[PDB]
């Protein structure tokens, strides 16, 4: 199994107020 | 198997308030 | 298993104000 | 397994006030 | 098992006002 | 002419990422 | 003309990512 | 014109990474 | 005209990373 | 004219890493 690049942005991010994950197992998340 | 480029954006992104995840298999996330 | 750029960013981010998490496994995170 | 560079960024970060974190296990962070 | 460069950046970083962390395992961190 | 209490909560308010505003008269907004 | 409590919270406001303004003239406000 | 307590929080706050402005009458605001 | 305590807070704040302003009358504030 | 308390402050404050201002005319602020 191999991952790779599971969430790609190519080009400007204005600003980031939420969560972003590229693997989600376990745990919790608040954002 | 082989995983790449699940969410795949190609110009700018404004903002982001919720949540981007590219692969989900457990816990919980509250954007 | 190989993982390997999980989350890719290929230009300018502005700021971050919440969570940016690459291999989610457990605990909490509040942001 | 390999782990390697989980979280890329290639171009300025203007700042950051909240959380970026590579491989989490364990533990509470309240950014 | 061999972790490497966890968190990448690659250009200039303005400023940290939150919390950078390579591998969390456990304890409390309050930034 | 007399304004009072214009938008009221009487409990908690989990979280606001859209826009709050008591008396509009002008300008742009943009949340 | 008199203006008083324009905007009234009561309780615990978890976090404000947005806007939260008493009486908007003019201007631009991006949150 | 009298002008008094255009925004009044009665309680605790837990963190604000927005814009709480009382009164905007120009300018520009970008949280 | 008379302005008076035109952003109130009654308890505790936690912490502040974005922008309180009282009265907003021009110029650029990025927070 | 007479600006008296225009921002108001009645417990703990926890820290601040943004920005707080009483009244904003002019100039450039980056907190």
């Amino acid at each position: 199994v191999h991952h790779q690049k599971l969430v790609f942005f190519a080009e400007d991010v204005g600003s980031n107020k939420g969560a972003i994950i590229g693997l989600m197992v376990g745990g919790v998340v608040i954002a």
